[PDB]
């Protein structure tokens, strides 16, 4: 895979690592729809609203299978550690109008 998953479960926003690279989700959108990170960086999404959201990378993007993240409730977080340079598009499973990408460089 081109990502590893610290926690299969969402976790609390206060449990996000110090100095984490955070993408907030609010207004049914990713607030940073294009994020550039380095190989080895961990990205953390944090849902800032009540409606549940996830991140979903279709098959072939981060690995052979789709990486369908867990649904995050308000003030829950989810992290992925990116291990290979490339451009990785994602969307929210129930809300596929909401799209983003991580560019790993
Ligand atoms: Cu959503």
């Amino acid at each position: 895979d081109k990502a590893t998953i610290p926690s299969e479960s969402p976790f609390a926003a206060a449990e996000v690592a110090d100095g984490a690279i955070v993408v907030d989700i609010a207004k049914m959108k990713y607030e940073t729809p294009e994020l550039h990170v380095k190989v080895g960086d961990t990205v953390t999404w944090i849902n800032r609203e009540a409606m549940p959201h996830n991140v979903h990378f279709v098959a072939g993007v981060l690995g052979e299978a789709a990486l369908k993240g867990p649904m995050m409730k308000k003030e829950q977080a989810y992290s992925l550690t990116f291990t290979e340079a490339g451009t990785y598009d994602y969307h929210c499973t129930p809300h596929p109008f909401a799209r983003g990408k991580v560019v790993v460089e």
